[PDB]
């Protein structure tokens, strides 16, 4: 974590974010999500964690659209994955993909105690080959309702070209961190780790592309670090 | 407020935003909102920006989020409480299918008639039943006449800010199980973040205290699941559980 941006907020004060979390998020957070978050807070990459207010937003979307089959790309310790698994019905199904299974094992005991591991097919791999392989075998009747994209930041455009064919018409594709700590707002942004700058430029290009992509409708939402919701049109 | 009482000259929060910079908000609007905004929404927004109550207008990024929720949940029958010039109402009517139906309520029809030419030009006024009235008597009459068959899929609440809690007690019975109730402005320019806050007009302070109480109440209400979203001035989404 030699990164520069980890502690930057997109909201105007730490006090405002704290108010949201303490008033509206933590009281509604499943005990196993609380447990998973607290153990993840001890980890070196805790800054990658999907925050608790964003989690409840993901859950609300899944329930409002009556999602049943989803894909979760970029799992880390499993906060967004457990959010999804708790939101789905008892017979819901999730394909979860991450290059690093050791991160998943940090949160897996909490997923198991929540009683939802049976919904999850965890695949340890880089996401792009898995999505390529899904496209070759995907039957139209098995298209996903919802995809959450939170893996290699520099690769979101490549994920998008597969996902617009893997989610159903009317299904949702959510891209996490599309404001990149607010640093996308300017053509140049000093002081970044070179990997952070790669990600920043990738998101500026992605945001412009998705706003013109005729295959989806979009809504960029200033929650967490920015989330762009895409809905497949055809 | 826009509906009744104090003028805009007294208000203290109008120039605040919940995001960390105006540059970030401008980036969101110019990159992701304006390119996806219907030309009649653009026209309605631009005429409304010149009105004395422009601070109450639902912004363009929030509008596209409302549209996205409506479409993802396949909403068909909705209620819009607090219309003003009609930005969120036109957003809803464009999002709904051709046979969608909206019950729109506002105490001031003259505000609505500012936006009506754009709604007409957009070709979706046929979906809208506009009712000029305070909202509570209308909702109470709906409670007496409603059958389970005709419950609303979605309600957008953006009327008298001091009175959302009373709206909520009706809407949890008027929206179907699994349907959505959205409360607008629940972060009130960030001023909800402290028990005490300096220098607001009495009406702004009454609204601030109302939102602090509402946010605590909704988080404790077993009838709904919630998500408070830091878009616009804060939107709290509620989903009816029973
Ligand atoms: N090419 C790749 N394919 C799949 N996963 C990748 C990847 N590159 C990085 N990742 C994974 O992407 C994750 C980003 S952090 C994901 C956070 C998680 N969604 C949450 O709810 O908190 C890390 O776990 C990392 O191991
Ligand atoms: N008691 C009441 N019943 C119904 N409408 C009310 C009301 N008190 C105030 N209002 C109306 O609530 C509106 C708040 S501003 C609404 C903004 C609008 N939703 C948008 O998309 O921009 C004003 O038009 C005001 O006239
Ligand atoms: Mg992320
Ligand atoms: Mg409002």
């Amino acid at each position: 974590d030699d990164y520069s941006l980890v502690h930057k907020n997109i909201l105007h004060s730490e006090d405002l974010l704290k108010y949201i979390l303490e008033t509206s998020a933590y009281p509604r957070e499943h005990e196993q999500l609380k447990g998973l978050r607290e153990v993840t807070e001890k980890h070196e990459w805790s800054s990658a964690l999907v925050p608790a207010d964003e989690g409840l937003f993901l859950s609300m979307l899944l329930k409002l659209m009556n999602a049943k089959r989803t894909i979760e790309i970029g799992v880390y310790t499993g906060y967004s994955l457990l959010t999804t698994a708790l939101a789905l019905p008892e017979d819901g199904k999730i394909t979860a993909i991450d290059v690093n299974k050791s991160y998943y094992e940090i949160g897996l005991p909490f997923i198991q105690k929540a009683g939802v591991e049976h919904k999850i097919n965890f695949i340890e791999s880089e996401a792009l080959p898995v999505l390529d392989q899904m496209l070759e075998e995907m039957k139209e009747e098995d298209l996903y309702d919802y995809a959450f994209v939170d893996a290699d930041k520099s690769n979101y455009a490549n994920y998008h070209e597969r996902l617009v064919k893997l989610v159903r018409i009317g299904g949702a594709i959510l891209y996490d961190n599309t404001l990149w700590f607010g640093s996308v707002a300017y053509p140049e942004y000093p002081g970044l780790h070179p990997e952070e700058e790669v990600a920043r430029l990738s998101f500026r290009n992605l945001n412009t592309f998705l706003a013109a992509d005729p295959r989806v409708e979009i809504s960029q939402v200033s929650i967490g670090d920015g989330v762009t919701i895409c809905r497949r049109l055809y």
